[PDB]
């Protein structure tokens, strides 16, 4: 069984979300199976953000066991900003563990590095997602967004406990149950930066969202690149924390990190300010 | 000064939201003059529901002072669900004190009978607003919703402290500093309640937003309607609370009103059932 550990209050820089198993944390990055059933292409999502929120929350790779904090820009909290006519996040936004988008090779697909994270996941089911959950899911696709020049693919992929989820096979199925959201998928990845000052990104195939084949053979690819970095064979893992605590065969399998964690200390969460409410009206 | 006195938690059918003035409860609907301003045409908005919220509160006519208040649908909680691209309310949303659509006569405009409540506000600046917040207002335009068959009118309006303020002075600034906000208005009040199983709304004037002049016309006209009623002088005031207790020449004046209300009893919000997460693609 999957659970959360919170230390700290959420909106603040010493918030962290661990995941646990059966109680013990364990690296978000590593130590949680990509597959929940291989051959049924059923994956496990780790979830950083809850759709409709702001702060920037994500698995940190400079931490042991990688726990969920907030990101930052220039010494203060990260949160992105309302891009009319969105609320923050439109998905439940996360990531697939044992996934690496390798920044040391050119990915021919879209001509650029990648961006050294696991790969990210949209999760378009009913329900909102917690920071730290684990669900499972199915992948109907993928859009190639190259973001800040990156390769920065973007899985779409629902809840297989979603009432939709029987009917929802392929990324065509997509635009019949949700109508107009992989356009707006599309413009959120493209301009949600423009209110930091950042240009507006670009996708790769002129925005199609690929198929579900197509997905689960980009999810395999990034999933190899996890193997040879985890395996400490990458030319350069960009000071990763490769600690784990599941997987006795490789050379940063470490018993001890789990008990190393300090226990629970969830608090209230912290006020935002008020500044994040604001709605801004702008477009590539 | 005016605050607010919260009883219970916030999503259960306990809570309410008075306003008060100088500490005091006053009625939402009778008691806040419609104007701040009447000058320069500065309003009173008292806020119902804050910006990318469900929860449906209202200005209740039926319980003396007129707190604030969540609707209720068969025995639970009125939530207004999420349509796709919106989550919950698009604006801040709430009304003018001192104003009524008349019900008892149909509006030329619209060629409806009035919906029987205050003229409703869209306040579409940067920051959420709060339930039973009283914030001034500039008006910039009207919209003529149909909703359900009644004349339901939208002011758009601005809070002077807004940052654009300045620069928000009529309808057409909207489009110019807001792109796409008054389509999606358009969209969010024809399509809102379609999960609800309400046919859709129409618009009149195929859903223009009339400008300033115009919207003060339709502000003056419910607020001369509201005169009457809290004269006693409506044919039929559908058993509206008129108790007040700022306006002494009115025959439901009664300044011990305030002085009935319970004192706060503040309670964090309670969770809202998570079926209201749900977002409806209603093309
Ligand atoms: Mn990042
Ligand atoms: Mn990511
Ligand atoms: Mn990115
Ligand atoms: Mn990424
Ligand atoms: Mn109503
Ligand atoms: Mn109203
Ligand atoms: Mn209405
Ligand atoms: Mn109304």
């Amino acid at each position: 069984t999957y659970t959360t550990r919170q230390i700290g209050a959420k909106n603040t820089l010493e918030y962290k979300v661990y995941i646990e198993k059966d109680g013990k944390p364990v690296s978000a990055f590593h130590d949680i199976p990509l597959y929940a059933d291989k051959e049924n292409n059923i994956f496990n999502m780790v979830v950083e953000i809850p759709r409709w929120t702001n702060a920037k929350l994500e698995i940190t790779k400079e931490e042991t066991l990688n726990p969920i904090i907030q990101d930052t820009k220039k010494g203060k909290l990260r949160f992105v900003r309302n891009c009319f006519p969105h609320h923050g996040y439109i998905h439940n936004y996360g990531a697939f563990p044992q996934t690496w988008e390798d920044p040391n090779v050119s990915h021919p697909e879209t001509k650029a590095v990648g961006d050294n994270d696991p790969i990210d996941v949209l999760e378009i089911g009913e329900t909102i997602a917690y920071t730290g959950q684990v669900k499972q899911v199915k992948a109907l696709g993928i859009m190639a967004l190259l973001d800040e020049g990156e390769t920065d693919w973007k899985v779409i992929a629902i809840d297989i406990n979603d009432p939709l989820a029987p009917k929802l096979n392929d990324i065509e199925d997509v635009e019949k149950y949700f109508p107009g959201l992989l356009r707006a998928t599309n413009e959120w990845f493209r301009i949600y930066k423009i209110p930091d000052g950042k240009p507006e990104n670009q996708f790769a195939f002129s925005g199609e969202a690929k198929n579900k084949k197509y997905a689960l053979d980009i999810i395999k690819e990034t999933h190899d690149s996890w193997k040879q970095l985890i395996a400490g064979k990458s030319s350069d893992s960009k000071g990763i924390d490769l600690t784990n605590v599941t997987l006795p065969d490789t050379p940063t399998y470490s018993k001890a990190a789990s008990d190393a964690i300090p226990p629970a200390s969830l608090k209230a969460d912290a006020p935002i300010d008020k500044s994040i409410d604001k709605w801004f009206f702008i477009s590539g």
